[PDB]
């Protein structure tokens, strides 16, 4: 069921912002190992002596990178006379937070209608805020209150190119990348009691339990109105003979924060092998592939949804495959996009569920947990 | 002349070890602009709790790249118990020198005859201590004394596989990238006062100044018996039209640090060709390229070494021309590696003084600054 209970109108995820040591270099990596386009810089060549920050974008994909200047290069300023471009950053939080979790996400950011009242309303409803709604050169509002750990849900709303201060980054510089990615899908959060998570997550935004289908964790996931702002929260499972990576997470990144962010895809074969060639000259890993047995069993499964060709290539690029009773899913991991074994990326895509495609159609891959223990166990033999 | 004045036995140019936030993304992006392999790792995987360490190589260059993990994974550890493969290494340190200065070179290492000595007679020399020697399994002794700011001259030697600890990167891991580059030639500090970091120095390692051929800087040159080890020292000019950029480098990294290394390449042009060809696509950017009025007024001054088809390749890849009177000197200079206007990478070739070849063969360009002034006065017209 979706009661359709948020408490303010939220549009699509926005954009993902990174809090860094160096924002060059990741933005760089990043941007060569997934094939996402400079397209926007605030710095100091645009006259930001706060901090520097760099814009990837791949289809609807914004990737925001951020990390600090000096403190001494701002230091006559005040915030009405700030230089920076998002208002809402700080000398501070940004190097605590960089050596408290190393390279992650700082903001999940969705649009909404109006920034200040989904401030107003989610703070009224429970929300810790982090910092509140600023009006950006007449045109633009933003807000953050907090969603996790160090992770801030930011709100987003325009009037009527990113934000105000940065500057479109010119041609010669912006190499026209693209790997297929397209927009993203879900973020994902962990943390280590899934129950107050929820409680006060759903209990600001509105947003429901997302309707779906004993090694590792235990998830829900919530979601807005139309369940196109979709975010999965997991925790840890105790005692098992494996230790839950999400105690991993949490030991590693000191405490909660986002898991993984899933990329949508329209040929997630292309962006496979596209970033898979990239693996060892700059990009990213990915998981070690599944089992031949795994894609023996795949038949038995979607055969009706994917061809012996389509099949044999998901068993190339070791994708995975789950299926709902409404779509199917095809995904895959990468390994750790930094030094920790914190946060890393998935690359999905959805076939089903045509009105556009509806949200999470086809679930997250719940059902490839059973398959791939049934898979290691018939493939040992 | 050449005193040869080396208060103890030095060798060559060892590695030079970066100070990250996050050390896999600087490395990858390292190694995919500069055609350098990954050789060597020591982190999580090997048994370091500590610190995370990557190796790059090409040729005989070492690029370390080396970030701090959470504290809590060796909380339990001391001195005597540590799994930190570089004994040296300091979570407290690293976090500072990376928040007050951004991405830079924290250490110079060169290989001596014996660490313990070098260290001993140097700071018996005025040396101020930064670390004492370490036996690294009864194989390698590693000792370090403060250079200039937070950089320290990292003194190596063998008894007789980088460092104890390493362990050689997987070669599907290891892609064999090479662009050319070689060795290191030379790697130069900015500092407010060249005299008292000059005396420091030279007091305690015995390096003599290079013997040598009113915009920007004051410099000289600081190198070993045999003038393989050069370490060049800038200091700003106060007062000129034109800012000094060493006293722009010395805002931004909030103090004295590392300028430039300049890597030697066996053939400039096709590493010019291939790190041009990967600028927009994750590499490296150039300085901007001098006036056509440079490269027509080169026949006149290096029309006997290289041929019109060289001279003009020069003009294409943006590559510097300079002579001393017993080689001449091919250069080029990279936009800062990061996000600060600090650190940046000179690309070299050396034509001449063969008997192997000589150390700086050709001197470091200094001629190239008044032939750039009355080039672009030239050019203007
Ligand atoms: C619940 N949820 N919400 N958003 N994303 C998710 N789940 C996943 O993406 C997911 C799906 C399948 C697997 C499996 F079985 F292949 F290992 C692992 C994960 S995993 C550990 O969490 O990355
Ligand atoms: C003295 N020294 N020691 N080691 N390296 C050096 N000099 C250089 O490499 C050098 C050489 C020529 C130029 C010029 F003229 F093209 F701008 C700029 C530099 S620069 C500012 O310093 O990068
Ligand atoms: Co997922
Ligand atoms: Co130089």
């Amino acid at each position: 069921k979706n009661p359709k209970s948020d408490k303010f109108k939220v549009k699509r995820f926005h954009h993902i912002e990174f809090w860094c040591g160096d924002a060059t270099n990741v933005a760089r990596r990043f941007s060569w190992g997934l094939g996402m386009r400079f397209s926007a810089k605030s710095d100091l060549s645009t006259g930001n002596m706060v901090h520097a920050s760099y814009l990837l974008t791949s289809g609807d994909l914004r990737f925001l990178f951020t990390a600090p200047y000096s403190p001494s290069l701002s230091a006559g300023e005040i915030k009405p006379t700030t230089t920076a471009s998002i208002p809402s950053f700080d000398h501070g939080s940004c190097r605590s937070f960089f050596s408290s979790h190393g390279l992650g996400v700082r903001a999940v950011a969705i649009e909404v209608e109006d920034a200040e009242s989904a401030f107003s309303i989610s703070v009224a409803n429970g929300a810790i805020p982090s910092s509140p709604p600023i009006v950006l050169n007449e045109a633009v509002t933003i807000a953050e209150v907090k969603l996790y750990g160090d992770v801030v849900l930011r709100y987003v709303s325009y009037k009527a190119e990113f934000l105000p201060g940065f500057e479109r980054v010119e041609d010669a510089s912006s190499f026209p990348l693209d790997y297929g990615i397209r927009r993203l899908d879900h973020a994902v959060g962990n943390v280590p009691e899934l129950g107050p998570a929820l409680t006060y997550v759903a209990g600001f935004t509105g947003f429901h339990q997302f309707a779906e289908f004993e090694s590792g964790l235990n998830s829900a996931v919530l979601a807005s109105n139309d369940e196109m702002v979709l975010l999965p929260i997991n925790e840890p499972v105790h005692g098992t003979k494996r230790k839950s990576q999400i105690q991993t997470y949490l030991e590693h990144n000191e405490g909660a924060g986002l898991q993984h962010l899933a990329l949508m895809s329209e040929d997630i074969f292309r962006t496979l092998r596209e970033m898979r060639k990239r693996s060892s000259i700059g990009g990213f890993d990915f998981m070690p592939s599944p089992p031949p047995t795994y894609y023996q069993n795949l038949k038995k499964r979607v055969g009706d949804v994917l061809s012996d060709d389509q099949i044999k290539e998901c068993e190339e690029l070791g994708i995975l495959v789950d299926r709902d009773d409404q779509g199917t899913l095809l995904q895959i991991f990468t390994k750790p996009l930094g030094d920790r074994p914190t946060i890393f990326i998935e690359i999905i895509q959805r076939v089903g569920c045509m009105m556009y495609q509806s949200g999470g159609c086809g679930g997250f891959g719940k059902g490839n947990f059973s398959e791939l223990f049934k898979s290691i166990e018939e493939y040992e033999k």
